[PDB]
């Protein structure tokens, strides 16, 4: 409940997930300036012309720099655990990095408290290892199922296997996203470099690539929103 970071930020809605379960582009709006405080795992927005006006819960979030934003420098994008994303602009490159580190650190903390552990670093490493194993197992089984398909003549049995193949496809996306997120949280705590966004995007399934094409956006942020929108 302590203030981890506070500062001036311009803010704009970027993706929204209202219904159901469909991520859409947010209606176009002016950037709005706020004094913004990160307390625990929540960003509080205060009208600079004066108790918080808005509050955004950012547990299990991902924050990514958007250096290629057209009209603006020091823009970053936070995608939450529900399928929404938000654009923020800060005052400098250093403060951008500071904001990323502080949000990811609050997240790392909230995760540790969810597993009732005090040693956040140890927990994150444990969760990272577990995900890596889940992923390895399900990639192997998925391949086994695909190969198995050509020797299954009964269409009902084949259909059931195809179902599980696609279930693994979706789960693998989610696991990869979660792993990326935990690597962000771990980097924040270690002063390490963030995981590679382009590597993550290579794990997008075909239906996700289609969806992104519909949003008109191919980024860690839109990928994350789509996955999270599945409450995945």
């Amino acid at each position: 409940g302590t203030v981890r970071k506070a500062g001036a930020l311009a803010v704009k809605n970027f993706l929204v997930h209202k219904k159901n379960k469909k991520v859409e582009s947010a209606t176009r709006r002016k950037w709005k300036h706020y004094w913004v405080s990160l307390k625990g795992c929540t960003l509080f927005f205060y009208e600079s012309d004066g108790i918080p006006k808005h509050a955004v819960w950012v547990e299990n979030s991902i924050v990514q720099a958007v250096p290629e934003h057209p009209k603006k420098d020091f823009v970053f994008c936070l995608s939450n655990s529900l399928g929404d994303a938000f654009l923020f602009q800060t005052t400098s490159q250093t403060e951008l990095e500071n904001w990323i580190t502080a949000i990811h650190s609050a997240c790392a903390t909230a995760v540790a408290r969810h597993h009732h552990k005090e040693d956040t670093l140890r927990l994150l490493k444990s969760e990272i290892k577990k995900l890596e194993q889940k992923i390895d197992m399900d990639e192997k089984m998925k391949k086994m199922g695909e190969m198995q398909l050509s020797s299954v003549t009964d269409s009902k049995a084949a259909a059931t296997i195809l179902d599980q193949i696609f279930v693994w496809e979706q789960n693998l996306e989610q696991f990869q996203m979660d792993l990326f997120r935990f690597r962000c949280y771990l980097a924040s705590l270690q002063g390490g470099e963030l995981p590679n966004p382009k590597r993550l995007l290579a794990f997008a399934s075909r239906p996700t690539k289609v969806a992104m094409g519909r949003l008109g956006i191919f980024s860690v942020s839109s990928f994350h929103a789509l996955v999270a929108a599945r409450t995945g």
